[PDB]
């Protein structure tokens, strides 16, 4: 029912135009990318090497990207306070160019119309929200918001659960990840941070990540219990949580697969996903969950101290999430 | 000194071979593989995909394998009972096939005449050692031991240097694994390990390893209070381990960083390596250290719950190990 | 409509499998194969790194296979010629374990009970066939048959297009092919084909293929004008056709992509694409065409010297003319 | 013996100085690049995923860097015309930003100082010229040359020898090409070339490249005689080029094996090499022949129609062959 217009025409922003257009549940109407013209936007959304060819319609006519029939008005403005939002009906602005990221920056969307921004990506300082955790802390007062990261949208859920019900007294997470469009084929320049520049297709990467700790903003309760790092690998999409945790309360490994599973089948439902088969990476290629735990892979040392992980498909999963979230801030409009 | 056979040409069976030749420390005589013939084991020593060419010569004459002008009496036997090693005059054995890795299946290479038999993995009964850890242990009574695996000879040192200074009250280990010769190009059958059959190339693939647990073997004070597993990535070489634990004394990570450094400096030069430098995974291809803390990459959320990171060149670490065990045996003779 | 049987569920075994069960074209009853139990088939059919997760059902129950709600009988036997395909109802058997292509060994499937045979590749004897070329030669006096390579089913559709339209006076063929199950993840034995067993991830790799001389056994006419190689590289699925030929009536680049055009939307339509589109490898990811022109990415000399490039997803549209050459013989029956 | 400069420490840029530091021919003097600080040139120096770790020393050392006790002066401008090469003697200068490839713009390195320029890619307008082909054709009145590409460095010798002895009619080349700096990790923007954003880990790229008509300068009987195109595919270096050609004279395939392998022991030494081993891809990573024709790979289809085979580490080289470039026209001067 609502309006979208999405900022940057990356994976994230195609993605999410992907699943706007396949969940029904927003409708996008305007799109801006300085460096993609229309001609080559179809080209892009078109085909996709990691989720394949849009299943529907997409083509050029009279100067509009059309979906499935609908028209979407383009423009190429790289500054963003310029972009004519308003205009185009375009009441929600997705953020996912990863350059305008704080309140001030973000903020730019709403000299154009725009009614709310919604970044795709963490924030410094605008509220994060991650749906099936914290996202009923939603309200109308908030005009620009964050969906955090794909790690902490998977850790989040996971974490919740665990918490809920044994209570985490301290954890530390690595996540091991797929490449992403931030990193280089070659060994080249990176100058703010030295390893990212290594040859992503040669290399296992080590690099910082926030995501856990961001899961304290999500879950009060956890703040300043939580922290890792993350291995980029060579893999072009998915990637797993490794959360190794110690807890207060006891609990057998069967224990927490029987709540993990019961949280997946009930209020966490298509956020938080279960599974007891031998799965790998590819199983969750396009798996629109958050989290997905996968019961045998984990492992315990003993009732307090145990190694739990949960893949995610970083592009399908998170792309959705923006969309669930702005589904749910339209039924509190 | 030492003259050795090595039963299994492969991966470690080849660079152990090269690793011998290179220090001169034991002396190769002979080589067991029915599945690469004379001519064809000059091709496979010569030309690697991951260590690059051979530096010296090798070739055939004479019906040996002559390597730096050292023949090599070469076997081709399926069974380990009729390998003629003491004609050949190969005292020790070196069993890197894969699939004798028990005391009774190991021990036939004792029946050719074979003195000793070291196996290049962990084994359900054979006395497990790792060079700097508790290769001390060994002695001549002992006539087949095992050398562990390569990521028990990655944490083994690291583990001993933060157990003696701080104390592992537990600790959960994951160890992001490079590919080897059991995996598959493609999706096939792996009736044993399901997800080990899923393509190599296009899977993170989760796998049990009782390599943290075996720590406990080699460093009695750690028993039962290690353990974890393993992530296989589409990289054809090198490995890292992430250690969690949680220590007994209090220890600032500038103080993990100092006592690591100094054991690599001292006690442990060769073994157990340090860096600070913002390395990669191939900046470890062809070093011979068992382990490399990996000062940068690590993380600590309080004094006493730390995650810790150490590179092993998977191949090239183990196989100089092996060679320095077969030295520190010979010894003793 | 007819029953058939698998032998061999691999790659092209169970992709034929999903096609005959998407497709409808003919009815799977039995499979076969010694090293894949009833649990494990259920898991390596549901599961796919390539082609994504089975979108029907698939369960064991009483010791069958049941997908989509079939009941598939299952035999786990090594000797072809005891497998009881009458039991079954299995009139025609799937021969793909690649170990059984000669008419002798192929046609042990005709003591079980079995009618006819199609090898899933090149046969030494076996009269070959490839959909949309010479198909229509297929008679009933033929019980055994091949459906050619991969490679073949490619090439042979454009070059029965080009020399029907211009003449192909000599041809040289280059492909630069996936990953195969007969290839190695790191430096391994393959004593008959050296290079075979180098590293697939790590290397291009330099191999000999029959496939383009073999375009003359389906089209007479082009005996002795055409022959090639292929390189193997680093992707597990899609692979590439690269034709250079001299023509015998010249002719403008234009006219060759009309010519291709026509024939993808006519006799050829389902068997020979063709696109315009900038397109890459995973383009082709789960296409089932024999082989798509690639307008863009070929080039000429001149008019009489030309370079044609056509895709092939080398698993996915094999295996879908497996489904059609059976189709097309139980039309003849 | 002459001092040299070089601009853009890439790839080519630090190989380049890799290559005169361990030959004498000549001496790097100076180094000029605005993204590449003098800290971060040390670390992006001594560490290489694809050619290892710098085995002699590199240190910043008073504002420059110092390679095995030889200071070099570091330069940060983005305009060539800027650089003092005159002052910090730099005779001759390496233009290998890919940014400056014609003769007005290779210029601007003569504005400060410098006495003559190679252009390390092929130039619009500047004399071209490859090692062992057309170097005799250098002389002294010659300010800005360039020393082609990688891929026509690699068929240019191969070409000269199959021409000059059964002379080439007319010929299409295909190079399946290791990953470049110019491609991306995953689907992106490439508005020019559109196949070139998408994702390099998990594509086979057709593209286009005019190296193969660029023999036709550097040996002007070719002149129009030769086209090709390229296949980009998942390997981070060392490419091989697949030369499809007509002959006038007849030719066994065994004669060009002779007269290839006689010009790579005698005119062509160090240029283009010649194997009838196994070899793969790996097998020539560092190697630094411009071009090594691979007797086993190719195949002929009959005495006047040739597909022939030549591998080149693209890097390695062609970095090579700039520093034997310069050696050549210092002994000119
Ligand atoms: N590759 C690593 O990173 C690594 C590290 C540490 C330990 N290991 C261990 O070392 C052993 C060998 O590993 P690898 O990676 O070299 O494997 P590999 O497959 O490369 O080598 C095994 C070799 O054994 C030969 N072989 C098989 N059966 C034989 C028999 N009956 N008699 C004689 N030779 C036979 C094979 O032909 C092959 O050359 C394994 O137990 C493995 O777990 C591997
Ligand atoms: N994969 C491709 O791209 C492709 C394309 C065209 C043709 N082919 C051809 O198809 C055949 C199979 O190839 P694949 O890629 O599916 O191989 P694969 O290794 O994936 O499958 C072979 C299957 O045969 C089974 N098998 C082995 N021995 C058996 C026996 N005695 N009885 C019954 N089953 C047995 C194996 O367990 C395995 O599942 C080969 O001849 C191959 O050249 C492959
Ligand atoms: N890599 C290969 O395989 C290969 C082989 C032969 C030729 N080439 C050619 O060599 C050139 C460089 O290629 P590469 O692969 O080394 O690329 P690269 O991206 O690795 O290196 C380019 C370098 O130029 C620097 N640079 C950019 N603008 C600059 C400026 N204004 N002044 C100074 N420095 C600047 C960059 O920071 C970078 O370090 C290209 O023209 C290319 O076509 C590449």
């Amino acid at each position: 029912k609502v309006k979208v217009g999405v900022n940057g025409f990356g994976r994230i922003g195609r993605l999410v135009t992907r699943a706007a257009f396949n969940s029904g549940k927003v409708d996008i109407v305007a799109i801006n990318d300085p460096f993609i013209d229309l001609n080559y936007m179809v080209y892009m959304f078109q085909y996709d090497s990691t989720h394949g060819k849009f299943h529907g319609t997409v083509k050029a006519e009279n100067g509009k990207l059309v979906i499935n029939g609908n028209p979407i008005t383009i423009f190429q403005e790289r500054d963003p306070s310029k972009i004519k939002w308003g205009d185009a009906g375009a009441e929600y602005v997705v953020e996912s160019t990863g350059v305008f990221t704080t309140m001030e920056k973000a903020g730019a969307h709403l000299q154009g119309g725009a009614k709310r921004v919604i970044i795709s990506a963490p924030s410094a300082d605008a509220p994060m929200f991650v749906m099936g955790v914290n996202h009923e802390k939603y309200d109308n007062s908030l005009k620009i918001i964050s969906n955090a990261s794909c790690t902490t949208n998977c850790l989040a859920p996971l974490a919740k659960v665990i918490h809920d019900n044994f209570g985490i007294v301290e954890g530390l997470m690595t996540t091991v990840h797929a490449i992403t469009a931030t990193q280089k084929t070659v060994d080249g320049p990176s100058g703010k941070l030295w390893r990212d520049g290594r040859g992503a297709l040669q290399n296992i990467i080590p690099a910082s990540t926030g995501a856990a700790k961001a899961v304290g903003k999500v879950i009060p309760e956890l703040n300043g219990k939580l922290t890792g790092m993350a291995f980029r690998v060579p893999t072009a999409n998915v990637s797993v949580v490794d959360l190794t945790c110690r807890l207060e309360k006891p609990a057998k490994y069967d224990d927490i697969k029987k709540v993990v599973k019961q949280a997946s089948e009930g209020p966490l439902k298509g956020i938080l996903g279960y599974t007891e088969h031998q799965v790998v990476s590819s199983d969750f290629n396009s798996d629109t969950h958050s989290s997905t735990f996968d019961a045998g892979a984990g492992i315990a040392l003993n009732d307090h101290f145990v190694k739990l992980i949960s893949w995610y498909d970083n592009e399908f999963g998170y792309s959705n999430r923006v969309v669930d979230l702005m589904a749910h801030m339209a039924s509190k409009e």
